[PDB]
């Protein structure tokens, strides 16, 4: 066991082994707050997280449970992963606080899009590091779900890694089916949103900057169309497709003019994300082979995940197993190899 000291940090106490040093707050982001800090161990700048109540119910408890699974299963350069995770507690009773650790990263996409335009060049190699951590994710069952730029990490080298995958104005970013609270969605949603943000990526501008869910639902079908009736036989929902068939047909957009100045194989690659019918959606590993990136596709250096068992998101449990089981994980925890 390390040796830990104490200090408050904006009304917040962090207890944290010694090895790290200089903890400087960066905000309150997730489930809880955020500090920048130095390893001394490796020399490198690191981001600690320490979760807010962990364990106060058991709601609270099972999500610090998941995000905990998830984040040790995660090993790929563009999804964000866990250099180490530790708690001060030195028994299962005193067990109450989870402290994570990743490579501290500089800004988000957010911060750049806003600040500067990018070349289609940069959007290229963006993109392609979105759908090569997506190919990944989804290899492993896993979706996403709440992809948009303030959930992707990026550093001066314009290396990008995807944050909080699996976790639990409206959602500009949200696929269709999603607004329509279809509840079989599947991994294509996040494709969707890969488009939207490609799209803001070589516009600047929002691309579906809705004011609620109907609003924003109008504004995508405004740009893709009404659903044609391959798409409408799919629609269980007798209030859904009443609703679909009472709106007035929407014809879809010419992408090409929609996008006018864009890379055109950028745009051959929004069409095929940004398709109302999510079984027509391209996949992440389909988009990967895509003219697009040839200058950064390698299909030998595009792995797959391990498999990943989720069959505890259907358990009904206490907060004292929950917590005991987190517990097991912090402790059966192993650093990943320098
Ligand atoms: C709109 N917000 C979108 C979310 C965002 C954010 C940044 C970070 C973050 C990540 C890396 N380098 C700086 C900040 C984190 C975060 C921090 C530490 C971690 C340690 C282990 C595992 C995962 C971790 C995630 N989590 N969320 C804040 C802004
Ligand atoms: F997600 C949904 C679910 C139901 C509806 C709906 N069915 N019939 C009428 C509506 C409707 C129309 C306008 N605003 C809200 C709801 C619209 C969207
Ligand atoms: F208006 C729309 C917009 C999107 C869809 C849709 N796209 N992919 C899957 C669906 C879908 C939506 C609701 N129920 C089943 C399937 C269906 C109707």
């Amino acid at each position: 066991r390390p040796t830990f000291y104490r200090q408050e940090l904006n009304k917040t106490i962090w207890e944290v082994p010694e090895r790290y040093q200089n903890l400087s707050p960066v905000g309150s982001g997730a489930y809880g707050s955020v500090c920048a800090a130095f390893d001394t161990k490796t020399g490198l700048r690191v981001a600690v997280k320490k979760l807010s109540r962990p364990f106060q119910s058991i709601i609270h408890a099972k999500r610090t449970y998941r995000e905990l699974r998830l984040l040790k299963h995660m090993k790929h350069e563009n999804v964000i992963g866990l250099l180490d995770v530790f708690t001060p507690a030195r028994s299962l009773e005193e067990f109450n606080d989870v402290y994570l650790v990743t490579h501290l990263m500089g800004a988000d996409l957010n911060n750049i899009v806003k600040c500067q335009k990018l070349t289609d060049d940069h959007v290229q190699f963006l993109i392609y590091q979105i759908l090569r951590g997506l190919k990944y994710i989804h290899s492993a069952d896993i979706i996403h779900r709440d992809l948009k730029p303030s959930n992707l990490a990026v550093n001066e080298d314009c290396e990008l890694k995807i944050l909080d995958f699996g976790l639990a104005a409206t959602r500009w970013y949200r696929a269709p089916e999603i607004m329509l609270n279809w509840m079989h969605y599947n991994q294509t949603v996040d494709i969707w949103s890969v488009g939207c943000i490609m799209a803001e990526l070589l516009t600047g501008r929002t691309l579906f900057p809705g004011t609620d869910h109907i609003d924003q639902l109008k504004l995508i079908l405004r740009l893709v169309g009404t659903p044609g009736a391959e798409l409408l036989k799919k629609i269980s929902s007798e209030s859904a497709r009443n609703y679909i068939q009472s709106l007035t047909q929407m014809p879809k957009m010419n992408f090409a003019n929609v996008f006018i100045g864009a890379n055109p194989l950028a745009v051959d690659l929004l069409e095929k994300m940004l398709v109302l019918d999510s079984d027509k959606r391209i996949t992440a590993a389909q988009a990967l082979a895509h003219a697009y990136f040839a200058q950064y596709h390698d299909p030998d250096d595009e792995p797959v995940a391990d498999p990943y068992d989720q069959s505890f998101e259907s358990r009904d449990l206490l907060i004292d197993e929950w917590k005991s089981l987190t517990y097991d994980e912090v402790i059966s925890f192993v650093p990943p190899p320098l």
